[PDB]
């Protein structure tokens, strides 16, 4: 039997993402043929699968994408229009995940500052929390965050927005990578434990965490400044979480599962977090079609992606 995938992945995700890129690739699995074709542009001949990262919520793409999925249903996507729109909504994924009872930080999806007021004043929202978009894909904006320390703090919130109680978790975020059932994982440095020193709140995109730097003095404590501020709080790769005795394999694939399942999505980057990094995992953003910690094998993407086609 032969299966054909295409691979339709602007250039600028081409990069990103592969180590080197190949047009034609064939290769045997699980007594199966496999044609990979990659493109930046959509198939002239129809596939059986399109193996697919929409660049931004709106624009040509977007476009193509819907009209081809319309006019072509029995081609499956990796990932559908209808999966990246959901995964473009911090209130739909944690809606799910809520439903599917995989613990999260205590998370509340807000429309306006009356409702924020509301949520603190009846003890619901506890202090401090972080504030995200409710747009959670494709623009710069959609990683711009607030923590907000005290009440005052609610005043030049962007609405709607995520309000998630901030966990205090030792500046470790342990990321799994999902092809399907086929798992990649690293520990990260992720936020500073922060204090409630009477400043009101700090901001920063997780894009540029050099933002940090700037934040007033209090907020963090004076040696996480010295252990961070030389690579200027950025994304930093860690020990395997294993190994730091955060989490066990069969934690993340357990979770990662349940995560799959709950939204419906086989190529996803889950991120959690734990409370002093113990207990539940807290799961804090799920990403369609992920960076897979950067820089990946090309014949390995689509051996893995293959597999996930089969199941
Ligand atoms: N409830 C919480 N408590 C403490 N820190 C949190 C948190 N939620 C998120 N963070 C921190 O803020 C960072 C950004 O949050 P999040 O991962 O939700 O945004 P994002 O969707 O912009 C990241 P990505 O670029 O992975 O999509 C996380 O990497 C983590 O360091
Ligand atoms: O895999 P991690 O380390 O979690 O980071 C990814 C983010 O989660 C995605 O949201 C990014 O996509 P966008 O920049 O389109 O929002 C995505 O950008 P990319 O698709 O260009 O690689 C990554 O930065
Ligand atoms: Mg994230
Ligand atoms: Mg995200």
């Amino acid at each position: 039997q032969t299966v054909s995938l295409f691979i339709w992945l602007p250039e600028s995700k081409q990069k990103t993402l592969f180590i080197s890129t190949k047009n034609h690739t064939q290769f045997e699995l699980n007594n199966i043929i496999f044609d990979v074709t990659l493109s930046t542009e959509l198939p002239d001949k129809e596939p059986n699968a399109i193996i697919t990262k929409r660049t931004h919520p709106v624009g040509k793409m977007a476009d193509e994408m819907r009209k081809y999925e319309k006019d072509h249903p029995k081609v499956l996507f990796l990932e559908s229009s209808a999966i990246h729109d959901m995964m473009s909504s911090r209130e739909e994924i944690n809606a799910l995940l809520i439903k599917n009872n995989i613990p999260i930080p205590n998370s509340f999806s807000v429309k306006s500052k009356e409702e924020v007021i509301q949520l603190l004043q009846s003890k619901q929202l506890i202090l401090p929390f972080i504030v995200k978009p409710e747009n959670a894909q494709g623009t710069f904006n959609a990683h711009q965050m607030k923590i907000v320390l005290e009440q005052e703090g609610i005043d030049d919130i962007h609405f709607p927005c995520l309000c998630q109680h901030y966990i205090n978790h030792n500046n470790k975020i342990v990321k799994v990578f999902c092809i399907g059932n086929t798992l990649k994982w690293q520990t990260r440095t992720s936020l500073p434990n922060v204090h409630r020193c009477g400043i009101k709140s700090v901001d920063f995109n997780n894009q540029h965490l050099e933002d940090i730097l700037s934040w007033p003095e209090g907020v963090i404590d004076k040696q996480d400044i010295i252990e961070n501020s030389a690579n200027r709080f950025g994304s930093k790769i860690l020990e395997d979480p294993i190994l730091l005795n955060l989490t066990s394999e069969a934690e993340m694939r357990d979770l990662a599962y349940k995560v799959r399942c709950a939204l419906g999505v086989q190529l996803c980057g889950i991120d959690f977090i734990k409370e002093n990094e113990q207990g539940n995992p807290l799961v804090v953003d799920v990403n369609v079609f992920p960076s897979y910690g950067g820089k990946v094998d090309f014949d390995w993407f689509v051996e893995k992606v293959a597999l996930c086609y089969t199941e």
